[PDB]
């Protein structure tokens, strides 16, 4: 693989880990205020996670030679993610499963891109999307009671 | 105290505990680059600090009636303290030094501001506070090994 290519991609992954962190933890905070608790819960469970997934994507881009990139100025501008508030939680809940199902397919396209090439970062790509699949999943079900 | 004011100060808090969990982080991941081991480890211990006391001071919004920014985008101009990457571990420490002083800094103003008004939330500065002052002390202890 082109190790300047796959440490991009790696960048682009982590900020998209941190813009959902950051949302998650956005949302957990307002779902309190509404007393959802079990979709609080979700919230705070799939942001920590996130972190996990952003670890996981530094710690191999150290293995690899480059800089992990948590800036937070350009972190928006790199991850497909977005950043979304929403109002209702049947908004936070929907921008979610919006942003699971962005990350899932950006996961894909990569996991595609490396082949064979670099099977250590395509295996921590199948990881994270396997757990992003379960994160949409867990959307689903809390937005589908709210339809 | 005037809430709309105290809010402000406890979401310009909240950027600069959420700037320099990141900063903190970045350093972590290239400090293990250098195989720095209890920098390293302060660098993670401190971050997950930082985190907690974002924790914080995002439920005191919500307690308040307000509402926590989280959005990455103007994050590092709600923040004192500064996102710095730094090149060697001796900057890096330095850095964080810095941010840590700003912090002392912003909250010993921020405490003296509220007086009396709102003592729940000058208790969490308060306790943040001291803290911010142990994580100066671990910095230092490191620096004065490196100059
Ligand atoms: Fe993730
Ligand atoms: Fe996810
Ligand atoms: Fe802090
Ligand atoms: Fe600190």
């Amino acid at each position: 693989a082109d190790r300047q290519t796959v440490l991009r991609l790696l960048n682009e992954a982590l900020a998209t880990e941190l813009v959902c962190f950051l949302r998650y933890k956005r949302h957990y905070f307002m779902a309190t205020g509404l007393k959802a608790s079990i979709a609080a819960a979700e919230f705070l469970e799939h942001a920590n996670q996130e972190m996990q997934h952003a670890d996981q994507l530094a710690e191999r881009i150290m293995q690899l030679g480059g800089e992990p990139d948590f800036n937070p100025r350009g972190l928006e501008e790199r991850s497909h993610a977005e950043y979304v508030e929403g109002k209702t939680l049947k908004d936070m809940v929907t921008e979610n499963l919006i942003a699971e199902r962005i990350a899932i397919d950006s996961y894909r396209e990569i996991i595609t891109y490396l082949g064979n090439d670099d099977p250590t970062t395509r295996r921590i790509f199948e990881e994270i999307l396997a757990q992003e699949e379960e994160h949409a999943d867990d959307m689903a079900d809390i937005l589908d009671d709210l339809a």
